[PDB]
C-alpha cells in the first residue's frame, strides 16, 4: 500500500518535477549522487534508504510536494490539503528544506523565460568561470555558480547583483531570507 | 512614448519605492508638497512642472531610480547601465541629489528591523521632542527629526551619537559624507 503509493505518487511526477525534487533535496543528497537518479521512485527510495521518508514519516515528501506545487498530488494521495501544508511550515523549526534552498527554488518559480535569458547574460557579465549554455534553466545555472563557490549560503553577492537589474522581487526574495537570518 | 514610458517605470514602483523617491526629492519638493503625491506619475509630474524632468532631460530621474537600487527599471525602460550610472554620478557637479539626502537615505539603506528598533531607543534617549511609533521606517524617523531641528546639513551629533551605538559602519557613512563637504 504505502510502497504503492509512493510509487503511485512517482507516476505522476514529470521531468520538470523530478528536476525541481532533486534540486530541493540538496541538503540531504548531494548532487553527484543525484544522477543515478532517472524517476521520482528512486528518489523516493533514496530517501527510504536516509530514513528520511517511510510509512510513520511522510513530512519530508509532503513538504517537497508542496513546494513544488503538486497540491492535485497531495490531495490525491496523500489527503494533504494546502492549508496544512502551510500551517506547518510556518512553524519554527518544522521545515526539513533550509531556507537557502527554498529561497532559491522559489527565485527559479518567479523567473520568467525573457528573465532567465538576462540572468545568463547578467551573469556572464560578472562571471567568467561559469560554464552556461542555453538548454539551462535557472537551477542548472545555480547548480553550476555554486560548482564555482560564487553561490552559498553565506555568498549571495553576485546573485543579488544580478537579480536586482532583472527584477525588484527577486531581490525582495532574497533580502527577505538574508534577514529572516537573524538566528 | 516618453509620458507613456513614465507612466512605465511608475507602474513598477511600489509604496517604499514612492516612499524613497519622495524623500530623496526633498532637496526640490517640499514635504508639505508630498503628500498630495499618491503614486510615481504624479511625482514624475511634479518634477515635469518643476522642468526637472522632460523628453530631452531624463538625468535626474535615472539618479534617483539609481539610487534606490531599481536598475532592472533604469534597463528595462531607460536602458542605463549601473555602470554608466556610476561614472556619471561620481563626476563632481553632476548629482542633483544633495550629499547630506543621499547619505540619510543609504543609512536607512544599511539599517535593518533590529537595528531600526534600536534607533528608536537610543533617540528616544538622546531626545524628548521627536513623536515615534513602531510604524515609522528610518526616513519617517529623520523627517521627524529635522521637523524637530535636531537633524539638519549641518547638525548631525544626535545622529552621529545614535548610530555609534548601533553600528561602525553607519557612524562610517557620516563620517564620510561629512569630510567630504570639505570644499
Amino acid at each position: 500500500d504505502f510502497s504503492r503509493n509512493l510509487y503511485d505518487i512517482g507516476e505522476q511526477l514529470d521531468s520538470e518535477d523530478l528536476a525541481s525534487l532533486k534540486f530541493l533535496s540538496l541538503d540531504y543528497i548531494p548532487q553527484r549522487k543525484q544522477e543515478p537518479i532517472k524517476d521520482a521512485l528512486m528518489l523516493f527510495q533514496r530517501l527510504q534508504e536516509k530514513r528520511m521518508l517511510e510509512e510513520s514519516n511522510l513530512s519530508f515528501l509532503k513538504e517537497l510536494l508542496f513546494r513544488i506545487n503538486r497540491l492535485d498530488l497531495l490531495i490525491t494521495y496523500l489527503n494533504t490539503r494546502k492549508e496544512e501544508m502551510e500551517r506547518e511550515l510556518q512553524t519554527p523549526g518544522r521545515a526539513q528544506i533550509s531556507a537557502y534552498r527554498v529561497m532559491l527554488y522559489q527565485i527559479s518559480e518567479e523567473v520568467s523565460r525573457s528573465e532567465l535569458r538576462s540572468f545568463k547574460a547578467l551573469l556572464q557579465e560578472e562571471d567568467s568561470k561559469c560554464k552556461l549554455d542555453d538548454d539551462m534553466n535557472l537551477l542548472d545555472i545555480f547548480i553550476e555558480m555554486e560548482k564555482r563557490v560564487i553561490l552559498g549560503e553565506g555568498k549571495l553577492d553576485i546573485l543579488k547583483r544580478v537579480c536586482a537589474q532583472i527584477n525588484k522581487s527577486l531581490l525582495k526574495i532574497i533580502n527577505d531570507y538574508e534577514e529572516f537570518s537573524k538566528e
